[PDB]
């Protein structure tokens, strides 16, 4: 079942999240990643279209699944009596967003633009199949170095996309909106906008603007980096204090810092290589 069809490797990280290894599947060598989670720690549950109650995870990964490379494909998946095991995608070689921020410090604006460019279709495609990540962030977004492609990890805090209020959030706290920490609520989408323009500052920064409850609340962004005022402007945009004066999707990839983005490939030859 799962004993055969994967040879197991070295644990890659443990968190909120579970625990994941790498790992090999058998029958052809494909690289895979094997996350575990244990049934206790899952708070949020979901059901398949087949009426059977699986982590709330399986089922947005299911959803957003297809031959669209944004979002990190669910491979298969399988319950063992207090843990369900997920066999994802993983790309070789790899580095997740926080580690290469780490690294290089502040990015450059146009390795910023090509990666935000495509965190931005990576969650628009989430958002027309019906998911909404909540929890946008360096950590949870992967890069294929070779290609210069960035996937979206994790669904563990995620939801079904809906238009009325949320009054539950299990993301991470520096990268929830004002609306939450003021009221513990808010909407998806625009909930989903702050937190990147908190990613888009990072990425540009090194660093996320705000680190106490207060910070967030005032909402005032100073840049400790020099950064052009046009990507200052569209990050300013993306963290505005009123959910409904932050800008639509559409919006921010029309924005003038947005235009002439690098393709993938190029991305790489330049910045990654
Ligand atoms: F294979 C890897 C090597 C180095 C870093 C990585 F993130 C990966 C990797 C590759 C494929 C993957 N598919 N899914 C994951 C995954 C899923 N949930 C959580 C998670 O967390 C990792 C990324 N942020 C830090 C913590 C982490 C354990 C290392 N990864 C995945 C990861």
């Amino acid at each position: 079942p799962l004993e055969s069809q994967y040879q197991v490797g070295p644990l890659l990280g443990s968190g909120g999240f579970g625990s994941v290894y790498s790992g090999i599947r058998v029958s052809d060598n494909l690289p895979v990643a094997i996350k575990h989670v244990e049934k206790d720690r899952i708070s949020d549950w979901g059901e398949l279209p087949n009426g059977t109650r699986v982590p709330m995870e399986v089922v947005l990964l299911k959803k957003v699944s297809s031959g669209f490379s944004g979002v990190i494909r669910l491979l298969d998946w399988f319950e063992r009596p207090d843990s369900f095991v997920l066999i994802l995608e993983r790309p070789e070689p790899v580095q997740d967003l926080f580690d290469f921020i780490t690294e290089r410090g502040a990015l450059q604006e146009e390795l910023a633009r090509s990666f935000f460019w495509q965190v931005l279709e990576a969650v628009r495609h989430c958002h027309n199949c019906g998911v909404l990540h909540r929890d946008i962030k360096d950590e949870n977004i992967l890069i294929d170095l070779n290609r210069g492609e960035l996937k979206l990890i994790d669904f563990g805090s995620g939801a079904l996309l809906k238009d009325t209020v949320y009054t539950d959030f299990d993301g991470t706290r520096v990268y929830s909106p004002p609306e939450w920490i003021r009221y513990h609520r808010y909407h998806g989408r625009s909930a989903a906008v702050w937190s990147l323009g908190i990613l888009l500052y990072d990425m540009v920064c090194g660093d996320i603007p705000f680190e106490h409850d207060e910070e967030i609340i005032r909402g005032q962004v100073f840049f400790r980096q020099r950064v052009s005022s046009e990507c200052q402007h569209l990050i300013r945009w993306c963290l505005a204090l009123r959910p409904s004066d932050r800008p639509t999707f559409e919006e921010i990839q029309n924005h003038p810092w947005m235009q002439d983005v690098l393709l993938p490939q190029e991305t790489a030859e330049i910045h990654l290589h």
